[PDB]
């Protein structure tokens, strides 16, 4: 069925050190079964300088807090409260991201 043939990418661990405005990305999703996806990387911000996160990554967890079925507000709160050194588990899911961004 739909999604069964998506290419699975291995989840990755990305450690981000918070900067003056945050972690340097934005998120969409957290509603209607859509997970939390990175939609924006701020130029020069922590996520950018790390070089690892990208648009279309789903954030699976933040500091071990599961965000697979979290609301958008829950995800934003988790990111706000994650401290100075933030451990993100992300999985690049371009097929899904594309289906949800249409």
């Amino acid at each position: 069925g739909l999604g069964e043939e998506d290419i699975p990418r291995e989840p990755r661990r990305i450690v981000i050190h918070r900067g003056s405005t945050g972690l340097g990305f934005n998120i969409v999703g957290g509603e209607d079964g859509e997970g939390i996806f990175i939609s924006f990387i701020l130029a020069g911000g922590p996520a950018d300088l790390s070089g690892e996160l990208r648009k279309g990554d789903q954030i699976l967890s933040v500091n071990g807090v599961d965000l697979r079925n979290a609301s958008h507000e829950q995800a934003a709160i988790a990111l706000k409260n994650a401290g100075q050194t933030v451990t993100i588990i992300a999985q690049y899911k371009p097929e899904e991201y594309s289906r949800f961004e249409a």
